[PDB]
């Protein structure tokens, strides 16, 4: 029927579009990914040659430094550090710069997981359409002052996901002394919950404990982002799903 | 009128939630975060002391072993390696094994996941919806063999969601050699797009290019997985969107 073409069309794209991403990656990544392994095993190679580092030791080493990394950022586990890494269980985007080491403090999380995304979900569908019935309105006090269509609709919500982007990307290179297109970067990665982890925020010079209205600009626009994301996803996106 | 009493219900809901969540994340990670904090500091300032390590040079070793961390899993920008990366950003995963080193790498990533992510979207919700009627259509034929109540079809679909996770960890455990829970809990991280990356799979002794029997079957879990929890979300979650 239609609904079985549709969704063989939906897998063939999705199929065809994965080998496309996957092509272009590699021919764009992979000599400098060579050029940068042998940096590193020079780099290496001459360190361990000078110090005299023993194999067995530098494993160790190696261990120490991965699992200490977390910890050179300060306590992460205080009240700060627990609402911030709730903040990104409840919200999908995982981070990873904390993660639990007890087993009961796992089926804890997964069970707060399982207990909380929905409820998120659903507050951040209502706030959505909240968000573009007041953006109607806003909209069509301003045409009076000067009907509404939807791709005017559309294009308001892109300006205002545009600015929202670039506010806080100018932000961010203003608070953490980052690159603007670094920040830009980092921000469209935490507003899409994709949470690569590479670039984490609150993590330098003890940040969560010393800077607590930092936190809380961070968590807002955090909190405005995500708004400002599922309204524009329930204008264009959702439409298509039911 | 309803709506926003409906809404700020749900936040005053969500705000309780994640204070409960963070001072009970708090009160069970404090003291081990500080018991490893302080092994590892006393490890470390041992090694230094029997090596001798300068202050300057140890800063180097730090961001030589932290560059340096994806590399000793392989080569992780090959065809396998990119399809895997593409597959991880279209999810919205974000393990963060491997990220793009390359501006025009990082603004290519963005294009990608802008313009992949409502298809993956469309696509899994029809794969559920279609399994939703395959199940539903399995529990007629099965009760005729021996009317469909909506308990029944949430208690066949959370026994399904309970099969699919253990079916998971326990080829996880055999595969990559790891805790039966342990493969539990990461096979969990994976299905619900969060991605914490401490446990990846694919990154042992080279297997993205020696086993390709093991990543199709991987990348098979993954999208039947996805579907699962795909079509669970349409039975019990987006009843409450619309
Ligand atoms: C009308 C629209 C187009 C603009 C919206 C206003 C913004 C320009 C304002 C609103 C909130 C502001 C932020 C609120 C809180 C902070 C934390 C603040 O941090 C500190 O004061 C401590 C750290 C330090 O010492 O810098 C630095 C400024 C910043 C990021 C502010 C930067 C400017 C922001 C983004
Ligand atoms: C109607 C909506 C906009 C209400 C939003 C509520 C915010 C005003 C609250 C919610 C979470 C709060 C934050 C949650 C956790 C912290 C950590 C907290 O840090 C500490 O307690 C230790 C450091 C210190 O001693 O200050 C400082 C306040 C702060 C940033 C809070 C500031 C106020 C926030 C942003
Ligand atoms: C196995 C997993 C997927 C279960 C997830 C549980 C959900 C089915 C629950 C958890 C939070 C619940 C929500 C929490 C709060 C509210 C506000 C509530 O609003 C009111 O009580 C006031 C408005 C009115 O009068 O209806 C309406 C139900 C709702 C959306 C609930 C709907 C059902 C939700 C999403
Ligand atoms: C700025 C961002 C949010 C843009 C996102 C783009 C979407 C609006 C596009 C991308 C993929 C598109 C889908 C790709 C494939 C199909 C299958 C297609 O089905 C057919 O062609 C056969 C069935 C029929 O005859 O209609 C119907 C449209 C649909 C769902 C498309 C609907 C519009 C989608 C979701
Ligand atoms: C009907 C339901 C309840 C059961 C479904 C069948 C599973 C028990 C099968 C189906 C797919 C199988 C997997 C398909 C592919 C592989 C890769 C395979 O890897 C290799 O052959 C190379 C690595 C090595 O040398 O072990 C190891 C078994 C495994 C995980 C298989 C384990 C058993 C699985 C999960
Ligand atoms: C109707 C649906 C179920 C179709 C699903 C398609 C799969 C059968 C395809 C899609 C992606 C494929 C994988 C994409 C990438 C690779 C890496 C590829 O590795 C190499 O080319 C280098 C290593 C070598 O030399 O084998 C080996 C095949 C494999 C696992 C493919 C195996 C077959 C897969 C799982
Ligand atoms: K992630
Ligand atoms: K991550
Ligand atoms: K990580
Ligand atoms: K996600
Ligand atoms: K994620």
């Amino acid at each position: 029927k239609r609904q079985n073409v549709r969704t063989l069309s939906l897998i063939v794209c999705t199929f065809t579009y994965l080998l496309v991403g996957a092509a272009v990656f590699d021919a764009l990544e992979s000599d400098h990914e060579m050029r940068e392994e042998e940096k590193l095993k020079a780099e290496e190679i001459r360190i361990k040659g000078k110090y005299n580092i023993s194999s067995e030791d530098y494993r160790q080493l190696e261990l120490v430094i991965l699992q200490s990394e977390p910890h050179r950022a300060g306590v992460q586990w205080k009240f700060a550090g627990s609402f911030y890494f709730a903040i990104t269980v409840i919200t999908t985007i995982g981070y990873g710069h904390a993660a639990p080491g007890t087993d009961a403090g796992k089926a804890f999380c997964m069970f707060y997981a399982v207990l909380g995304i929905p409820l998120t979900l659903v507050m951040f569908q209502s706030l959505g359409e909240r968000m573009n019935t007041f953006v109607r309105y806003l909209l069509k006090r301003i045409k009076k002052c000067c009907d509404v269509s939807m791709e005017n609709m559309v294009t308001v919500g892109f300006f205002s996901c545009m600015g929202t982007l670039c506010i806080g990307a100018a932000a961010f290179s203003q608070c953490e002394e980052w690159s603007f297109f670094h920040a830009y970067y980092y921000c469209f990665i935490t507003l899409t919950t994709i949470g690569f982890g590479d670039y984490v925020a609150l993590q330098t010079k003890g940040a969560l404990q010393k800077k607590p209205l930092y936190v809380a600009f961070s968590f807002m626009y955090i909190l405005v982002g995500l708004t400002v994301i599922g309204a524009f996803l329930n204008l264009v996106v959702l439409r298509f799903l039911t």
